[PDB]
């Protein structure tokens, strides 16, 4: 007779969850912000929230086995509130279980591993409240969860009963009207990984940019705004016109497209077919790089 | 270790079963204060109980609603008609004229909710969209008032009202309605929500669909009856200090007599049960 | 048809443990001044509850789920761990909280919190074991609480925290409400483990209090310096000075200043133990007679 337990996922994933400390020196060293981190690979690279290590003079990463390192900011993305830290480990490193094929379903039991209020590594249990949750940028595409999330869980791991990483705890719903209960958000591992591999490889996230604002007869993304001196404006794209296709790919979803654009190497001239006056217009556009925050 | 072969503990089953039947209710009213623009006064949830399109929700979610918009997770949006409501149970039935069919909430009448039963709350907290939260049945028959509640620690928030509370199986257990807010030290209560038991919910719905309202028996009254309504009590000759048997039967009572059809007579004093005026 | 399937439930744990969890009412007159929860450990009628719950009680009324009500007598109160043992007269027997000494609490274990939140009645909130050995809200005290995200509210104090099997895991004691940034903590409660809980109970049943070894020293973290040396204390008579580093105590090295202050508490007052210290770069094995901790 064994008690129902998620200790398995705990022993599997908890080790790979670290305590990330941001400290600054003031007229000496003191912690200005603390959160959590998730060791993804053996190389020592760690994913965390950018808002955890912002303006960090020194980033201290504390593991559960006692070891304490000095993290190296590999890069950060304010667009997805993500950041990667590097740590040189001569000894073996615990990694987070990752299943790229795993599709998180609503209702899956999840565990939130982090360091709430610097009490130590806390494991809270909940489920996946929802998926594909945005919030305006729409880049975050959060997974909602009712697993107890608190200040110190940011950058922490959200794993299932198998210990497999599901997301990176980033947000707790704070909006009144009272105090929101059991509503937290996390970056899907699919996105967290995509950003990590890109931060390590480029020192930052490099995104294509058409300088267009639009929201999804023919089916296409409608343009609402056109960034001045932006690739769109330059090419001759207008707000009212409807984008049928982008770079030889159907503009079926405003969100799946913006992801396709972000993958275009800046400096690339791509076709963008639109619809003005019920007439198809093919406009060649030059991809810039996404403007700095 | 490889977990690809492994299967994660998931209540997705209950979700695919129940969720599609839980709808987003939008209490909308023209803003007379401004320029008569339609605005969402209140948003809660609803539960589609049968194929006919009868949806259960909280009365407090549709009060003072100039328009009641029901949105299904499948995208569809209907202008729900208020079939009826009940202040006492805070329940309300809506109706949607769907040409096609529609999802219904899994209901198991013979299912008895137990304290400890894993439950899932399905609603639209803060209009984020259909949110699922997990908890358990913390208690039963919680209630002051005469109401009977399933208590639950499943995280409940504004917008969950009228939403479905279900078990692992996805069977409707209760209708999320309330949330403990009262604070002794100014602190906010944690994991203390309340739901209308589905036995009570279905009962109130079927009545509302039939009578447009919930007509329940009225008597006008070691249990001593201090005073007597100028009605069914006053008749038959029931005294003020009058003192054991009702309808050949031994809170248990006022819920029993409430289910007595008006016009029916029950003894020896012989009183005729009528309709209890509510509003 | 789902009507033939089985609902996931922790009702099993509820039936085994719930009855044993009682409502503790603290009375004072200028009526109920305070209230909480209790757990019946033994058939004798001994109940465990938090000290704060029962403090300054002119009368302690206990109420069982089966209906019976008794006036409890306070066996003892331990300020340190915030525990209190109660006594009542039991006829026809009582429900007892299932305890498994062999069972070891595991982080991630599904735990039910049984208690009387806001006097709503016996409430069962579900969560897991977040962590073990936690200091609590305050670093001092070597609390060793079990952390749990199972909803814990006022009225669960002295209540039973149990696993899905129904085995007692800990006594719900504290909830985290500390606020910075305007934060409201969510799913962070603390409970005194059952093994610890059982241990304290006996020291209270055996004696109207808990006695722990004292050494008249206040230090910080290898070795452990000595910032303060209690006057006429065990170490005071031993000649232990200030600023001197400690290496080992009672044959047990002094790595952690927390695992050590727990060992010293175990040593029966009076016993004589060895204490090695590095002073001026020299090893000095001293002899100190342990005394009971100041009242």
């Amino acid at each position: 007779e064994t008690p129902a337990s998620y200790n398995l996922a705990v022993r599997r994933a908890a080790p790979a969850v670290v305590n990330v400390y941001n400290r600054g020196l003031n007229t000496q060293l003191e912690i200005r912000t603390l959160g959590s981190g998730v060791i993804m690979d053996q190389r020592g690279y760690i994913i965390t929230n950018k808002h955890v290590i912002n303006d960090a003079d020194q980033i201290i990463v504390a593991l559960q086995d006692g070891r304490v390192f000095e993290a190296l900011l590999v890069g950060s993305d304010s667009l997805t509130d993500l950041a990667v830290l590097k740590i040189n480990a001569t000894g073996g490193l615990p990694t987070i279980p990752i299943n790229a094929r795993r599709v998180p379903h609503i209702g899956d039991v999840v565990l939130a591993i982090g360091n709430p209020y610097n009490l130590g590594q806390t494991i809270t249990q909940g489920i996946i409240s929802a998926t594909g949750r945005i919030g305006p940028t729409g880049r975050q595409n959060f997974l909602q969860t009712d697993a107890s999330i608190n200040p110190g869980n940011s950058g922490g791991a959200l794993v299932n009963s198998l210990g497999e990483l599901m997301g990176i705890n980033t947000l707790s719903f704070d909006k009144s009207n009272e105090t929101p209960e059991g509503i937290g958000f996390a970056i899907p591992f699919q996105l967290a990984t995509k950003i990590m591999d890109k931060l390590i490889r480029d020192g930052r996230v490099i995104r294509g940019y058409i300088g267009i604002g639009g929201r999804e007869q023919l089916q296409g993304i409608v343009v609402n705004e056109v960034s001045p001196d932006g690739p769109a404006a330059n090419a001759g794209i207008q707000v009212n016109d409807l984008i049928i296709s982008v770079d030889n790919k159907p503009a079926i979803s405003a969100l799946e497209t913006m992801a396709q654009v972000a993958e275009i190497r800046p400096g690339s001239v791509i076709p963008v077919v639109v619809m003005r006056d019920d007439k198809q217009l093919t406009l060649q556009v030059t991809i810039q790089e996404y403007p700095a925050t």
